[PDB]
C-alpha cells in the first residue's frame, strides 16, 4: 500500500511567501539546498534576512487587525480551512513525500506512511479544536458576572528544524491557525522545499493573505530577526538546547514575547529482565535508528538489566548489521543519509570520542558509502554514564547500551541528565511499569513501545529539553491569550 | 466592623527562613526596613544573598525528592494544610493587618478588610484545587492507552513586590503549594515583615521542612540569584517591566527555567457619555488613588467623552480635594504615605514633568505632610497622549484625565501602548460594553466597575505588562509539568 | 444562492434500514406518507413494529460487541467518517432539500439554505469531538493510580420529530457516533423519507453494518418498542411533553435505560421599551412564524412593554398580512403548509378558542387555501396569561401579543409556566439584559436575537420542556458511560 | 487511636427538620427505630408523610427564590459553609460514630475510622468545588457572543439507604450544596438518627433555613411523595434496583424531574493465577464481608482461576471461620448484625436457596446468636452462573466462589449480568490488568484492591446498577441546569 515515487520531483516553490505571493529576498541573495544522498544541489532558494522578516511581520499584523477577514471568520470556518488544507496535502501526498526524501534524506516509504500520514492527522485533529477551545464563566464573589475570552496570542514566530520538515510545520501551524493566530514561519535552510509548497496549498485552500507567511533563511539572520522582533507576540522554536537559550534571551531582550521550546534529549530506553526479548530488541532498534537517529527523543541510552544484557547486546548487534543503508527511494532501504556535511562530521566526531574513551565498538563505526552523507549503523557496548557518548546528543545512527542491576539504580541514572524529553520502559510487571512511569523525569514515558505519537497526546520536555507542550489540547495553551471580562450586575444569583 | 489596631505591632520574625528554622545571613549583614509614615526604622532584617539562596534551593530540592513526606502527601491533605494556614492567618488577622500598615503605609482599615480578606480567600480558593487539577485519558490511535500526569514543576523561585506584601505572597504560594511544588521566595526589602511572620504560620500549619523557604534581600543580589540558579525549575516574578526583561534573560542564560511575569501598566478607564456620572466619578477616583496609587493596574488614563468631560472633571476634582490623607491607623484616613523615599521623590518628579509639559494642574501637586512620604491627591486635566504622564507608570496618587469623541477613537488611543494589564468601560449600553471589552487589548476589562479581583478569575497582562496568568484555574498551569504516559495494550476498544 | 429544485424528487429509500441493507417489515405492512402541500401520498413506507425493532437492536448489539470493527476503530477515524458523511450530504444537498420540502412542506429555499446548512455544520462539529472527549487522571488518596475512561453508553434508541427531519437526525447521530455508540433510530411517520436516504449515505460513507439502524413506523408501536426494549441502553426523544412522560415511564418500567428529552415550550419573547423597534418586530415575526410555527422554542408569548405596544402591534400585523403563503417550491413563498391534517385541525381549533376567550383577532384566522394544509398568518392582541392560547403550545402560525408594564412583572409572568425551553430579551440596556438573562427560567435566553442555534452552544429545556442538553460539548454527556479504574501502586507520588 | 464509645448514647434529635427547626409530623405520628444488636427499641422518631414532605418542599422552594440569602450567597461562601459543617462533624465524631453503630449495627471501630473519615473527606472535597464548576464561553458562528451559566437544578429530593447512613448523606449533600441547590432528604426508617443530628450541625454551621430539610419516615409514603412531587426538580436515589424503577416511573408520571440512581450489584472479583495469594485472599474476604455484606458493590462473585482454586477456597473458608461476630461496640468485633429482621430473614432465604440449587456449603450458613440479627459468615463453593445466589444480590455475609480457566471466558461470565456497579482484577501482569479493566462492563474496576473509594473518583452503575455518577467532578453534573445565553453583538472577532 505504497504508491511508486517520482525520484526527481519538480521544484515549484523556492521563494519568500508573504501575503499569498512569492517574493525574491530584498537583498536578491540566495542559498543552495542540497540532496544529502548525492550531495548535489537541488536548487537555489531566496535567502530571507531581517528586512524580509519585517515585511512578513507587517503582513501578519495587518491580517490580524480587528475587523479583518481572518479575525471575523467563524471559528468553525477556520476548522474548515484546516480540513481543506489537509485534503490538498492528501491529493499531493506522493509528491510531498518524494520531495521530503529528496531534500531531507529519509526513506520514501517512511515519508509516505509515517510523515505525511502524521501531517494529515495533525491538521485534521486541530481542525476539530478550532471552535471547541472554550473560555469560562466564573462564579466570582460580589455582584458581578465574570468570564474569560480565549483570544489569539497574535503574531506567532515559528522556527522549525530539518529532521521532520513537513510534520513540524503541521505541529506548529495546526494549533496556531485553529486558535485564529497569524504566523511568520522560518524554515530550516537544509529542508525549505516541502514547507514552501505547503504555502502554495495554504493559498489554494483559501486562507486570507498574511495569515501564514514563510521566510526561508539562516538561523543567525532570519531566525534571530523573528526572535528579537518588537511586534512578534509569541515565538515557538524546535532545535538545539544551545539555540533555545539564545531564543529566550532574545525575547527578554526584545518585547517579552511568550516563548515555548522543543529541544534535544538523551532519552533512556529501559529494558527490565522480565521484558519480551524479541519485541524489546526490535523496539530499541527502532527507538534509536529511526530517521537516521535524527530524532530529539531517540532512545540514545539503552539501559538493560544485567541478567539479559548479553543476549540483548548480541541481538541488537545482529539487527544493526542487517539494517539496509542506501538510496532512500529504494523500497528495501531502512536508513538513508544524514541531512548535511556538518551533521555527518559531528556524528563521526562523536563516534571517535566513543572509541577514545573506551566504549566497546560492536559494529559499524565508519562511513557507509562513497557518495552522500551515509553512516553505518553503529553500536557501542559497556557504555558508562561518564562517557561523552552517554551524556551528549549525537543525533546519528549510534547506539549506546548500558548495564544495570536494580530498579532504584536505573531511575537515579536515567534521571541524571540535564535532558528529559522522553523515556521508555519495557516490562511485563504492572507494578514496575507504574513505579518507573511515575519516577522518570520525562515529558513522555512509553511502556512497551517507543516513538508512539498521536496528535491527541501532548509532547514536550522536562528540564533543558524544553518548555511548554505541543499536540493535544495542551498545544492550544501557548497560542491563546486569556482575557477576563468582569461586569457589574444589578444582583448576583447562583 | 473593624477591631481597634495595635498601632505599634511587635516584630517577631526578621531572619531567613529555611527548613522551618530561622537563619542569619551567611555574611551576617542586615538592612533596615522603614515605617513610611514616620521615616523611622522598624527593625533590622537579615540581608540574604546568593549563598543564602543556594542553601534555600538545596532545602527545597531535598523536600521535593521522590519519597519525601511532601511528594508522598495526599493531594487532599495539601488542601487541608492550606486551609490550616488560612485559619492561622485569620486567627492573627488583626495583628497582620497592623504590621502590613506599619511596614507598607496603607490604611489599616484597608489592610484588615481588603488585604487580609483577599489573602484568606486566595488561600482557601487554592486549597480547593489541590485534588482537582486532573490530567487526562486520551483516545489515541492504535492499540495504546495514553494519559497525562499533572506533576509539580518542582523548585519554584518566587519574587514578590512591596505594594501588596501579604496578598502577593498568597497569590504565589496558593497555586504552587496546591500542586505540590516547593518554593524559594524573595520578599521586597521595603516590606519583608508580614511575609516572614507568615513563614512561622507555615511551620505551625504543618508544612514539611523546606517546602517553603523565604530569603529577604535586594533585587540585584537575592533576586538575581534565584532567576539565575541552575537548579530552580521555575521563576515567577512580579514587579516592573524593566526587571521582568532581566529575569527572562537570566532564565534563558541559566537552565531554561519556566517563566511567568506580572508587570506594570498604564491602564485606560473609559467613561462613555451615557455612564452613570456619580458611579463613574467615584469608581474612577478609586481606580487611580487606591493604595496610594501603587497599583500595577491603576486607572492612570481616564478617558472621558467630551459631552460629560467638564462635569466629570469638576466632580473628580472635588472628590480628590476631599480625600483624607493622614495616619494610616486613623480610621478616617483614605490615603497613607508612599512606600519609601525613592518613590516619594519619583512621583514628585512626574508631577513636575506633568505641569512642565503643559498638562493642566487642577488640584494638589505637592507634599502633604512634613514627616513621612505623604503626597497630595493630584489631578491633571487636558492630558494628551504624547505627554510623559500619559505614557509612563507614575505609581502615585496622580490622575490623568483625557478627552475623546468617538468609540473608534478611544479604542485606538487606549490600545496604543506597550502596556496591557487592565482596562475599564463605563456605559449603560449593551452594544458599547461588548464592543469595547472585545476591542481593548488588556488582560482584564472591567465593565461598570474597577479593581474587582476574585481568586476565581485570572489576572495578568497583554504585551509587556506580563506573560502567564495568576488566580483561577489558569494559575495552576504554570506550576504544573505535563507527562504523557503511553502504554501498549493487547487491543484498544472505545 | 439556491439552485433550481427538482420539484418531484424520486424516492429511492422507503424500507427499514438494518445492517446496511434494506428490509420490508416482517408483517409486510406499509403506511402512506403525504405531501402536505397537496394532501396526496408521495409513496408507501414499510411500517416497522416491535419485531423489526428487535432485529435492529440485535444488529446494533452485534456491531457494539467488543473487538468489532466499530469498537476497535480509532476515535479519529470515527471523525473522518462523520466528515465523509457530511461531504456526501453536501454532494446530494439539492436533492435532499427538495425531498425535505416534499415530505415536510417547509419552503425549499429554507430547506436548502437553513436546514441542510445546519445539518452539515452539526455533523462537522461533532466529527471534531470524536478524539477529544477526554476522561481524567485523578489524584486520589493513598497509594493508588485512579483514572476514568469515557466509554460509549451503548445501544442508543433515538426518536425524532417531523418539524426538522434531517436536522434532528444530525443532532442525534453527531454526538452518538462521535462517541462511538450504535443507534436504532425511529423517524416520524409524517417525514421519514430524507432520513432513509441519509441511511444510504451512511453505508456509502463507510460506517460498519449495525452502527446505524433506522425503523420508520408509528409512535405507539415502533417508538414504544425502543423505549421499552430490555437491551437498549439509552433513549433520546424529541417531541411532545405528554409523550415525553410516556418515554420516561417506559424506561423506568423496563431496564432503567438512560433518558434525555427535548420537549415542547411556550417561549416568551420580551420587548422592553428601549429595544430597536424595527429589529424587534422582524425578529418577533421570525421568532413565531418560522417553519410554519412548528418550532418547540417558538416565541409564542410576545411580551411588549406598554409604551411601545400599539406601534409594535400595528407593525407585527402589517408584517403578518404581507407574509406569502403558498407552494413551498415557489420562490415567493415564505410560509408552507402544516405537516398533516391533525395539526391543521388542532391549530384551527386553538384559533377558535382565542376568539371565544376574548383575545382580539387582528389578522388571518382561518384556512389559507382549498388545497393542502395552509393556514393564514394569525395574530392575537391583548392576550392575557389565563387564556388557552397563552398557556398551550399551538405549534402553528398564530401569534400572541401580551402587554406588560414593569421588568419585575414580565419576569414573573414569563416564568409562570410549566415550560422553559427558551426565552428572548430585546433591549439596548446592559443591566436589563443581564437582569433578565439571569432571572428567566429557560435553557436558552437570546438577547436582541431569536432562534440563534450553533452546533457549539447547548440547547435544552428547564422544567417540563425536557431534560439534558443537545449540541456543544454538553451533547456528548448523555452518550458517555463513565468508568473508574483504580489501581494499587507501590508508592504514590505527586 | 480510638476513643472509648458511649454504648448507650443519648438521642437529641428525633423530629422532622424543616427551616432549621424541629417539627412533629402533622399527624403527630411516630415510629420506633430498633437496635439490631439487641432487637430492642432505641427511641421513637416522627413519622413524616405526604403533608410533611409538602411543607418541606415549600420551605426548600422559598429558600431557592431569586434574591434569597442562599441564591445571593457567594459561591466561595457555600464552600466555607461545607467546610464548617465538616469541622462540626469532626468535633462530634465520637458521638456520631457511636450513634451510627447503635442504630445501624456496624462495628464502632469502623464507624469512627472509616465512615466518619469518609464523611469528612467527601464534604471537604465538595467544599473545594463550590466556586470552580465553570460554565463556558463559546465561539458560535455569526455576530454573537454565547456562553453557558451553570445554575443549580433546584429543589432536589434525596432518598438515602440504611447501609451507610452518614456517608450516603454526605455523598448527596456535598455536590448538591456545593452547586447551590436546596434539598429535601428522606432518610431510611432503619437508621434515621445520625442524619437528624447532622441536621442540627447544618443549622449550627449557618446554612440558611430551608436549604437542607430532612423528613424521616417510610418509602411508600414519604419517599413516594418526594419522587411524585410536582415542585421537585430532581431526585437522587440510592437503594434497590426494584425501587429505582418505581422512582423513574414516578418521575415521568409527575413532572419529568431529573433522575439519578445508585442501585445494587453482583460485582465480580476476578483472581488470576499469577495473583499475590495472601493479598488476594484477604482482599476478597474484605470485598464480600465488609459492613456485614451490606454494600452495593460487594465482591459477591469471586472468580478464581482453576490452578489456584483449591488453595484459595481453603484459605477463604479458614478466614470466614475466624471472623469475629459479636457486639459491635467490642473492639474485637469484625462483623455486627444485619440491619433489621427483614434483611435477616431474606439472607436466610438466600442461604437456603443456595443449598437447594446445588451450591456446596463450606462454612456457616446459619444464625449466629439468639439476640439481634447476627448471621454466620457463609461461604459457598463450586458456584455456577445459572444459580440464583450467583445472580441476585444477597446483601449479607454470603460468599460465592466460582471456578474459571481462561481470561476470555471470565470476561463473558463476569459481564453476563443485568448489574454492573463494580468489578475487580487481581494479577501482577500489566497486559491482563489493562485487558480486563477495559473489557469489564462496570462503573468501577479495582486492580489489586477492592472498595477503594475517593471523593475525587466517580462511582456509579452500568446497566441496572444505576445511572449517573456520584463523587468527583462528575457528581456535580446531575446538580446543574445548563443555561445558554446568546447575545447579538456589533462585530464578532476572535
Ligand atoms: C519532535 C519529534 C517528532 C517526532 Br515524529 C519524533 C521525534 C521528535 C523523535 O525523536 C522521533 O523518534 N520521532
Ligand atoms: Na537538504
Ligand atoms: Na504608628
Ligand atoms: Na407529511
Ligand atoms: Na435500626
Amino acid at each position: 500500500a505504497v504508491p511508486a515515487p517520482n525520484q526527481q520531483p519538480e521544484v515549484f516553490c523556492n521563494q519568500i511567501f508573504i501575503n499569498n505571493e512569492w517574493h525574491d529576498a530584498v537583498s536578491r541573495k540566495t542559498f543552495p539546498t542540497v540532496n544529502p544522498s548525492t550531495g548535489e544541489v537541488i536548487c537555489q532558494v531566496a535567502e530571507g534576512d531581517k528586512e524580509d522578516v519585517d515585511k512578513a511581520v507587517k503582513a501578519a499584523r495587518a491580517a490580524f487587525q480587528l475587523g479583518s477577514p481572518w479575525r471575523r471568520m467563524d471559528a468553525s470556518h477556520r476548522g474548515r480551512l484546516l480540513n481543506r488544507l489537509a485534503d490538498l496535502i492528501e491529493r499531493d501526498r506522493t509528491y510531498l513525500a518524494a520531495l521530503e526524501t529528496l531534500d531531507n534524506g529519509k526513506p520514501y516509504v517512511i515519508s509516505y506512511l509515517v510523515d505525511l500520514d502524521m501531517v494529515l492527522k495533525c491538521l485534521r485533529y486541530y481542525a476539530g479544536w478550532a471552535d471547541k477551545y472554550h473560555g469560562k464563566t466564573i462564579p466570582i464573589d460580589g455582584d458581578f458576572f465574570s468570564y474569560t475570552r480565549h483570544e489569539p496570542v497574535g503574531v506567532c514566530g515559528q522556527i522549525i528544524p530539518w529532521n521532520f520538515p513537513l510534520l513540524m510545520q503541521a505541529w506548529k501551524l495546526g494549533p496556531a491557525l485553529a486558535t485564529g493566530n497569524v504566523v511568520v514561519m522560518k524554515v530550516a535552510e537544509q529542508t525549505p522545499l516541502t514547507a514552501l509548497y505547503v504555502a502554495n496549498l495554504i493559498k489554494e485552500a483559501g486562507f486570507p493573505p498574511g495569515v501564514v507567511n514563510i521566510v526561508p533563511g539562516f538561523g543567525p539572520t532570519a531566525g534571530a530577526a523573528i526572535a528579537s522582533h518588537e511586534d512578534v507576540d509569541k515565538v515557538a522554536f524546535t532545535g538545539s538546547t544551545e539555540i533555545g537559550r539564545v531564543i529566550q534571551v532574545a525575547a527578554g531582550s526584545s518585547n517579552l514575547k511568550r516563548v515555548t521550546l522543543e529541544l534535544g534529549g538523551k532519552s533512556p530506553n529501559i529494558i527490565m529482565s522480565d521484558a519480551d526479548m524479541d519485541w524489546a530488541v526490535e523496539q530499541a532498534h527502532f527507538a534509536l535508528f529511526f530517521n537516521q537517529g535524527q530524532c530529539c527523543c531517540a532512545g540514545s541510552r539503552t539501559f538493560v538489566q544485567e541478567d539479559i544484557y548479553d543476549e540483548f547486546v548480541e541481538r541488537s548487534v545482529a539487527r544493526a548489521k542487517s539494517r539496509v543503508v542506501g538510496n532512500p527511494f529504494d523500497s528495501k532501504t531502512e536508513q538513508g543519509p544524514q541531512v548535511d556535511e556538518t551533521q555527518f562530521k559531528k556524528i563521526l566526531g562523536y563516534i571517535n570520542t566513543g572509541k577514545q574513551e573506551g566504549a566497546k565498538l560492536l559494529c559499524g563505526g565508519g562511513i557507509a558509502a562513497d557518495r552522500g552523507y551515509f553512516i553505518q549503523p553503529t553500536v557501542f557496548g559497556d557504555v558508562q554514564d561518564g562517557m561523552t557518548i552517554a551524556k551528549e546528543e549525537i543525533f546519528g545512527p549510534v547506539m549506546q547500551i548500558l548495564k544495570f542491576k536494580t530498579i532504584e539504580e536505573v531511575v537515579g541514572r536515567a534521571n541524571n541528565s540535564t535532558y528529559g524529553l522522553a523515556a521508555a520502559v519495557f516490562t511485563k510487571d504492572l507494578d514496575k511499569a507504574n513505579y518507573l512511569s511515575q519516577a522518570l523525569q520525562a515529558g513522555t514515558v512509553w511502556v512497551n513501545c517507543y516513538d508512539v505519537f498521536g496528535a491527541q497526546s501532548p509532547f514536550g520536555g522536562y528540564k533543558m529539553s524544553g518548555s511548554g507542550r505541543e499536540l493535544g489540547e495542551y498545544g492550544l495553551q501557548a497560542y491563546t491569550e486569556v482575557k477576563t471580562v468582569t461586569v457589574k450586575v444589578p444582583q448576583k444569583n447562583s
